[PDB]
């Protein structure tokens, strides 16, 4: 089946991914395209297999966080457009042009220098650019009518750059008060009809995320950027309760019990600090997962795992590579039983939203901090591979 | 200097690992050897280059968490003995013997079947084994003197195995109260005099971690296991106060500013949730690090970084790949300045132990969860190389 030295692993279900994409294609306008976002190692799911699969079932472009995340995808064989969403240093202009990665930019002075660099180095390829406008997120991008017009001018004079898009980003589209999201929208559509009254023609316009596409599908324009909804999770509990789109979660996490024993011999202290003392006939089972894997130390004396269809609790402090759980008085368990940490087993479930509520964070962070020393296995059409 | 597309990195100082080993060699009995623990990517510092340095300046053997972590070491040329501290499935018994890796064991059936596997293949390699004795931590190991003699007898009746050590683990050796450390020792020692009064010769014996080698060096026996002290960090505030040994921290985390602007136009909101609203002459700067890199979301509106030798605060919510900081009304700075996240700058310092207190955990978790998409650079004799 699954043969490992240290027995812990992840399963990603690609039949779920393809379903999530169908649901979204069917909600937004027929005219708009889809940009699959696979940065941070596919939100901790694996970037190569998910993008391969998303391009064959509805998406047409991809988005990452850095030039290095994009080069990984070109090396796997992918030929689609790749856009970089953060800031790229001028010292990577020649390399971005060589691998044909699309860059974000928003300053007059960055534009001219990236043009002279490619002018001296012979030429070869032209570097493609998307312009970022800041309408209220306050992170990256240009902020006035007058400033934007200067950038479009410096870009149109540049013979080695090529203009293929313009976008914005909503900071509160997952919240039930829609005031600030409509603010950003008017600011944006106004900036670009100013451009029009100058006789300037526009490329691809994108602005929606998962929450915007579900909640305001009339903002879809040319393209949307689908991220968290690709992996089967909702942006907020608010957006889930709307009940407009049904998604299925793709990831789960599993291990195998490594040792079982009865605590009838003194002393009966468990794990560091001796914060837990067992009873003479309690059964303690040891498991191969720790906080260096991403299972938070905050969960000691507090969390659950699923064994044989039931929740059993964590006993003592979490350690770097191992946790102990209590099977109770006279137990019932054997070396090699399968244990579910996130996901489903028989009747029961422990979901990623539940763990994130317990730790006062969001599902976004619970998945994308799963270590890479854990091996990932993919399910497609019922069968397993890697 | 450094040249990166996304501008964030780690520096590890090997001159400082060297001084740490010296300091520990001085304080323990000159008869005992040192085994260096590099499991979990070398507590987040990188396993390869730290192991090489250690083996060159005082260590004799290594410890890791699993057979996979040991194969990355042999692939870079390291020929020293390597012990696996966790449980290894019978699946990998033949693999362990080919790469010459040492495994822990404490069961009679596991020895029988491990010996069988290598018999049925002839096999010219004998697999080395260390026996784990549980005297008080109840994680793994054997518990009574009766059943440790069956395991000793079985291992001996095994022509394809080889005994090369016997060990235990102190569960509270970094606390003011010494009651339990005294007792585990008493038990472990009487299990050994029990054995010796049987005709049996004993191999290498070890029981000490960083904490117990500082406070109880009369426990050093044949060998110690140096883990956290190697990277320059104290197991507890109580062990540090005893002021018996001097340590120097080995790791820093830095980045470069990607954009800067004055918040003149409206709206002046910053980041997701609009939880921070700027002033019209306030300066706001953007950094390339986030919670998928390992910088906890819990530091939203609460953490600091060092710019030009001063503490600036995080502004608004932490996001997946970027943070935002405030420089004040008319603050000075430009695109490209250097900032320190963990470490020292001009006169100031933000220490790993301070960040750990903010989040109610320990320095072990902070360092060993820094992601692998962040590059590490090494400093030896005051200069650079990756
Ligand atoms: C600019 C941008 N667009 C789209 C996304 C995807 O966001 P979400 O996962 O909420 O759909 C992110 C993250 C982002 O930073
Ligand atoms: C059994 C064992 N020994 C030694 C170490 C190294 O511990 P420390 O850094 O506290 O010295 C660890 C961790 C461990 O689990
Ligand atoms: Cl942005
Ligand atoms: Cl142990």
């Amino acid at each position: 089946m699954i043969k490992l030295c240290r027995e812990v692993w992840i399963e990603v279900n690609l039949d779920a991914v393809k379903k999530n994409l169908r649901a979204i294609r069917r909600h937004i306008p027929h005219k708009s395209k889809i940009m699959a976002v696979v940065k941070a190692n596919g939100y901790g799911h694996g970037s190569i297999e998910v993008a391969r699969h998303a391009l064959e079932h509805g998406a047409s472009e991809l988005a990452v966080a850095s030039v290095e995340e994009g080069i990984v995808l070109r090396k796997a064989g992918i030929t689609a457009p790749i856009l970089v969403l953060g800031f790229t240093s001028l010292s990577c202009v020649k390399k971005s042009a060589a691998w044909n990665i699309t860059l974000s930019a928003f300053q007059v002075d960055w534009m001219k220098e990236a043009n002279e660099i490619l002018e001296k180095e012979a030429s070869a390829n032209r570097l493609a650019i998307h312009i970022n406008v800041d309408t209220g997120m306050g992170r990256l991008g240009v902020r006035t009518k007058e400033e934007l017009l200067e950038v479009v001018k410096a870009l149109k004079a540049s013979k080695f750059l090529r203009w293929t898009g313009i976008f914005t980003h909503f900071s509160t589209a997952d919240e039930p008060d829609t005031t600030l999201t409509k603010l950003q929208h008017e600011k944006f559509i106004s900036f670009l009809s100013f451009l029009k009254k100058q006789g300037i023609e526009l490329p691809t316009v994108h602005m929606c995320n998962t929450a915007a596409a579900i909640a305001f599908p009339e903002f879809s324009a040319d393209m949307i950027r689908l991220g968290i909804g690709l992996y089967g999770l909702y942006p907020s509990a608010y957006i889930k309760q709307l009940n407009l789109v049904k998604l299925e979660p793709a990831l789960s996490l599993k291990a195998r019990i490594a040792y079982v024993k009865t605590m009838r011999t003194e002393p009966r202290t468990v794990s560091y600090g001796a914060t837990y003392i067992a009873e003479p006939n309690e059964v303690i089972a040891t498991l191969p997962i720790g906080y260096a894997d991403g299972y938070s130390r905050a969960l000691s004396n507090r969390g659950f795992v699923l064994h044989r269809g039931k929740r059993v609790p964590v006993a003592g402090r979490v350690t770097m590579d191992m946790i102990m759980v209590s099977l109770g008085e006279n137990g019932e368990g054997k070396q090699g039983d399968e244990v579910v940490i996130y996901g489903k087993q028989k009747g029961a479930e422990i979901s990623v939203d539940e763990v994130a509520e317990m730790l006062n964070t969001i599902n976004y962070e619970v998945v994308s901090t799963l270590s890479r020393r854990i091996p990932r296995f993919y399910i497609r059409d019922g069968e397993i591979f890697k």
